[PDB]
């Protein structure tokens, strides 16, 4: 028995007891008693910044990013302890705006503000969603060495002091979420994103989970967030059950860094060997949400699955596919190939086609076993997955293919797990 994440439940699956090894689970590490008090603490001393007291000394306006609903970050944790910072500083409520980085997302409703910033700073704050399809709302910063252009929201880049809020987990193009990627692409312009997220990119071996350095995806957003600049960070890690392991604050880039440091002890789950049906989550609320984000589980397990193996991923997508733009390109690209032909051989941009880039990368490696209640199985079908109506079933049968010798492994956390292949094991 193993409970996979699962929209605000979990699922409770029965798995084979002679064929599926022990679960691939990040790194036990403490949770910080009081992480709101830890945060406090590092407002006062930072890694590679001045306190953010004497920062804010003397700033007329200020704009703190935050994620939107996909990421469940605890953000009253963060910005409480920022926002009497502000406060003390001189800033009046009136002069702080907090800005929703939605990247190419869809706005967050009033009722996400409120499930992700707490009542009293959803009513008490001006609170906005970034538009990334409205160039109007960016200003130009310059065209990066590789030919980007950076389109920021001029909300941000207009403000006095800048500050981003955000959580470190693994993330299938940028290597890891968080720091720099607030703003880029969370509050960058579709003429950015659409060529940063474009196949030359993409399709970069070290575009992948878990790779910073040498993966041009994250290089490129690092280069066009210190174009916009950012004055203060806080980022947080947060186990398997959701609590603060670690926070971060100061230098964009250092504090980041740390960050990211400590994520890759905890993380890391190892196999000996690749194996041929790997079960796995999209991490449950709010992540799985939509099919869009629910690819990330299968990028995810793609270290640890064997060529012609196959991924059986558990995910509730209680909002559905996604976006319409996602949703059109499945109509209009009936095979994988053919949207691959598309957007390979021509400067082809249609928003959120990344993702389905990605579903082409998982396929060339592995079949795709889909169990959901929340997309019917017939929808399910035309998004190159295969439904199968339980895990137990989906497992059942991707053993009967594979024979007596084949094994499962499992991740119940799914993407905010590092799954890789240890031989020395
Ligand atoms: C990362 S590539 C990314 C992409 C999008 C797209 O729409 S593309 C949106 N976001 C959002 O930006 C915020 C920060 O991202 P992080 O990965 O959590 O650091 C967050 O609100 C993401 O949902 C990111
Ligand atoms: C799913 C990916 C492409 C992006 O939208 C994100 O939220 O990380
Ligand atoms: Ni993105």
């Amino acid at each position: 028995r193993v409970t996979l994440d699962y929209g605000k439940t979990g699922l409770n699956v029965d798995l084979p007891d002679d064929r599926t090894l022990p679960p691939l689970t990040i790194r036990p590490a403490p949770p910080l008693d009081d992480p709101e008090a830890e945060v406090v603490r590092c407002l006062a001393e930072p890694i590679g910044s001045p306190p953010l007291l004497d920062l804010a000394r003397g700033k007329r306006s200020a704009c703190i990013l935050v994620c939107d609903i996909t990421r469940p970050v605890p953000n009253p944790v963060l910005l409480r302890p920022i926002l009497r910072t502000l406060h003390a500083a001189g800033l009046a409520t009136q002069d702080i705006l907090i800005l929703v980085a939605t990247g190419l997302h869809r706005p967050s409703t009033p009722a996400e503000k409120v499930e992700m910033l707490s009542e009293e700073i959803a009513r008490t704050y001006r609170v906005e969603d970034h538009y990334g399809t409205r160039l109007e709302e960016h200003t130009y910063l310059g065209t990066t060495p590789n030919g980007v252009p950076a389109w920021i929201d001029s909300r941000y880049v207009q403000a006095d002091l800048k500050i981003a809020t955000g959580l470190i987990e693994p993330h299938l193009m940028a290597g890891y979420s968080g720091g720099r990627k607030l703003i880029c692409p969370g509050i960058a312009a579709f003429e950015t994103v659409k060529l940063w997220h474009g196949p030359r990119f993409l399709e970069h071996p070290l575009a992948d989970c878990g790779f910073l350095e040498g993966n041009p995806v994250h290089e490129e957003n690092t280069r066009i967030a210190r174009m916009a600049g950012c004055d203060f960070i806080v980022n947080v890690t947060l186990d398997g059950a959701r609590r603060i392991t670690s926070v971060v604050a100061g230098d964009m880039e250092q504090a980041f860094l740390k960050g990211v440091a400590f994520v890759e002890t905890v993380v890391k789950a190892a196999v000996p060997a690749p194996v041929d049906v790997v079960v796995t989550s999209s991490a449950g609320h709010p992540l799985d949400l939509t099919f869009y984000q629910a690819v990330k589980g299968l990028t995810g397990a793609l270290p640890i699955v064997k060529p012609g193996g196959t991924i059986v991923i558990a995910a509730a997508l209680a909002e559905g596919l996604g976006s319409p733009e996602f949703q059109s390109l499945f109509e209009e690209h009936p095979t994988l190939e053919g949207f691959m032909e598309a957007i390979l051989k021509e400067e082809s941009f249609t928003v959120d086609q990344w993702q389905l880039e990605e579903l082409a990368k998982v396929r060339r490696k592995a079949r795709v076993k889909f169990v959901s209640d929340g997309v019917p199985a017939a929808v399910l079908s035309r998004c190159h997955v295969e439904p199968v109506a339980t895990v137990e079933l989906a497992v059942a049968q991707a053993l009967e293919q594979y024979g007596p010798e084949a094994r499962v492994a499992v991740i119940p956390k799914g993407p905010y797990v590092l799954p890789v292949v240890d031989p020395t094991l």
